[PDB]
């Protein structure tokens, strides 16, 4: 089989508190099934109230339904299959917080 090559994902460059984010972790090559693991600054992401994961054997979407300052940081997707692994980290930066 072939090892996976991750497709980079990135957060928006103008994140505002209370808005939403979605990023897709996926591979351009690599035999299925793929397995996905998400961490935010080394923490289990999904246990954040406002973070939901949508995961199948092909891709995993990380959803932040309401951005809060606690979500600022680095999000790492680790991807593997029986033949290799890959990883990508994307930083979430907040441009505008709650003001009113």
């Amino acid at each position: 089989g072939s090892p996976p090559e991750i497709k980079p994902f990135y957060f928006s460059s103008s994140v505002q508190e209370g808005q939403r984010e979605q990023v897709i972790c996926s591979a351009i090559t690599g035999d299925l099934p793929l397995l996905f693991s998400w961490k935010k600054d080394g923490l289990i992401v999904e246990n954040f109230k406002d973070i939901t994961l949508v995961t199948n054997d092909l891709f995993s979407v990380l959803v932040i339904s309401s951005i809060k300052p606690e979500h600022i940081g680095n999000y790492t997707c680790n991807l593997e299959n029986p033949f290799g692994s890959d990883v990508h980290t994307a930083a979430l930066t907040m441009k505008v917080p709650e003001l009113s």
